[PDB]
């Protein structure tokens, strides 16, 4: 389970250093080149370390990590490629998507969480810039600003934060911190926007959010199954011990789900 790959394997191209690498033998995929600079072998026995504990993840509604390249002057992620981008980069295209896809991304993203608080990862920064999407509209959770990961994330958005983490930086997050984060998502996806579009300073911004204000529930042009709405007050209740887990979530939206949008 030593996934290495050379920089010499990839024709890049371009779009952290984000590129899109035909690997030579397996072939397109996305490159994070976390560092390009000074050879600094001094972490390497770590790196490979959350390395390590990142191929750990393997589920269809999660990222893969498909190799890393660690050699003197570049550093690389490896992922897969997801066709149509992010999920906001779908969800603000012209065409835009019956209720009953919503409901399948929806599911799908409860999937995915509930596999990773099954591994004991917590997210920390679900959001859907992280949320990747294929041409079938199936998504995949990634985490690409390295939350869970501090040696990678030190080499190289408050909208879905939980609030106790909101001015506290040293809470430990929970898996009741990524709920309310989903709750913000639910919301993005059926007003197609980001929250808090009329928001006058992040730190008014963020005093409001610790004192229970939310995303405009009327802000919601679409269609929104009521039910759907009451979930994402449910999962965005200010105290976090009055959250469901992403288990219990699936046990009340994937039957809504079949019998009502599939
Ligand atoms: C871009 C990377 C590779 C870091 C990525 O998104 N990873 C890698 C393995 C699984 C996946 C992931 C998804 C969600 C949360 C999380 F912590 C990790």
């Amino acid at each position: 389970n030593v996934i290495k790959m050379k920089s010499s394997d990839f024709l890049e191209s371009a779009e952290g250093k984000v590129s899109l690498a035909f690997h030579r033998t397996q072939g397109l995929m996305i490159m994070k080149t976390v560092y390009k600079g000074p050879n600094c072998i001094e972490h390497n026995e770590a790196l490979l370390e959350e390395a390590k504990m990142m191929n750990r993840l393997r589920h269809s509604r999660v990222v893969k990590l498909l190799g890393v390249i660690i050699e003197e002057g570049k550093y690389s992620l490896v992922m897969e490629y997801m066709e149509k981008g992010n999920l906001m980069h779908v969800l603000k295209a012209e065409m835009s998507t019956p209720l009953s896809v919503k409901g399948r991304i929806i599911l799908e993203i409860i999937e995915g969480m509930a596999y990773l608080h099954g591994k004991g990862v917590i997210h920390k920064d679900l959001k859907p810039e992280n949320i990747l999407v294929d041409n079938d509209f199936h998504i995949k959770i990634a985490d690409l600003g390295l939350a869970s990961f501090k040696m990678w994330s030190k080499l190289n958005t408050l909208y879905y934060m939980a609030p106790e983490h909101l001015n506290d930086v040293n809470a430990k997050p929970t898996e009741k911190s990524d709920v309310y984060s989903f709750a913000v998502v639910l919301w993005a996806i059926f007003a197609n926007k980001e929250p808090y579009e009329n928001a006058i300073a992040e730190q008014q911004l963020i005093m409001a959010i610790k004192s229970g204000n939310r995303p405009d529930v009327d802000d919601i042009t679409e269609y929104c199954p009521r039910e759907i709405i009451s979930l994402m007050k449910l999962c965005w209740e200010a105290n976090p011990e009055a959250r469901p887990t992403f288990p219990g979530i699936e046990e009340k939206f994937r039957p809504f789900y079949l019998s009502q949008l599939e």
